[PDB]
């Protein structure tokens, strides 16, 4: 219902990022630009290692 704040991190990229969970569109690594997750087929998925929550709030 309520969307939240994740910290994610690229496992290609090696770099962390702040995604949102189950977003709609296709989330591109801002360093170059590659998927780091996929709305796929409803209900998005991280395809990173997830860190934890962040401090980041809406």
């Amino acid at each position: 219902m309520h969307s939240r704040f994740v910290k994610v991190k690229c496992p290609d990229c090696e770099h962390e990022q702040v995604i949102f969970d189950h977003p709609s569109t296709i989330v591109k690594c801002i360093i170059c630009g590659r998927t780091v997750a996929e709305p796929t087929g409803g209900k998005g998925n991280i395809k990173a290692e997830i860190i934890e929550y962040v401090d980041q709030i809406e």
